[PDB]
């Protein structure tokens, strides 16, 4: 019951992969109460891709537990858009508060926060009525 949580301004390094190009990609993901943007680097170069809360239809189920040929680093959530499906999140294998490794944005813990933010922002804003 408060108006203060992660969502207004969130930035960090996140890794994702597309269905067509499984080639994982790591970039400084940035989200806000306006729209989501990607930054290839912190330096400050032309944006990469803009993902408006609108595009993000919804989140898929974790059912699909297959990202790479072989390994133990499944995904946490997936961003489904009218364009294509995006797989974001990486589980290293540890469920505990780690402000040391979670800093970069790697792990399930950190991911859980993002997924909640990107999703929480969907409802946060007013819907057509």
């Amino acid at each position: 019951g408060s108006s203060g949580s992660s969502g207004m301004v969130k930035e960090g390094w996140m890794v994702h992969y597309t269905s067509r190009d499984n080639l994982r990609k790591r970039h400084y993901w940035r989200l806000d109460s306006k729209c989501l943007t990607l930054f290839q680097n912190e330096s400050g170069s032309k944006y990469y891709k803009e993902i408006p809360l609108s595009e993000i239809l919804r989140i898929s189920s974790p059912r699909d537990f297959t990202n790479i040929s072989q390994g133990s680093n499944p995904h946490c959530f997936e961003i489904i858009t009218d364009t294509m499906v995006y797989f974001v999140g990486e589980n290293n294998g540890d469920s505990s508060h780690n402000p040391v490794l979670a800093a970069t944005g790697v792990g399930l813990d950190v991911a859980q926060s993002w997924e909640k933010a990107i999703r929480q922002a969907l409802m946060s804003g007013p819907s057509s009525g």
